[PDB]
DNA sequence: CGCCGTGTCCCTCTCCCTATAGGTTAGACTTTAAGTCAATAC
């Protein structure tokens, strides 16, 4: 996002700075929840192999 | 005229009432194993 935001949480961010993090935030958690299961079946095939 | 590669698509796997005939059980009668007492001997 070229913005982009400019302020620390110290300072405290505005509501648009805050809502464009919330964006990575939660793309980032879902994505570690994916990952959690790719790397199941990564051990279980190398388990079996 | 006669066969072979490439492409697309489909599919699969993973994360009512009546009438007859026959079998079943429940219920009571007479018999039997069972619980009981009284006298006795060592």
């Amino acid at each position: 996002i070229p913005r982009p935001v400019k302020s620390s949480f110290r300072e405290g961010l505005t509501v648009l700075e805050y809502f464009i993090n919330t964006h990575g935030a939660r793309k980032g958690l879902a994505d570690t929840a994916l990952r959690t299961a790719d790397s199941g079946y990564l051990t279980r095939r190398l388990v079996d192999v």
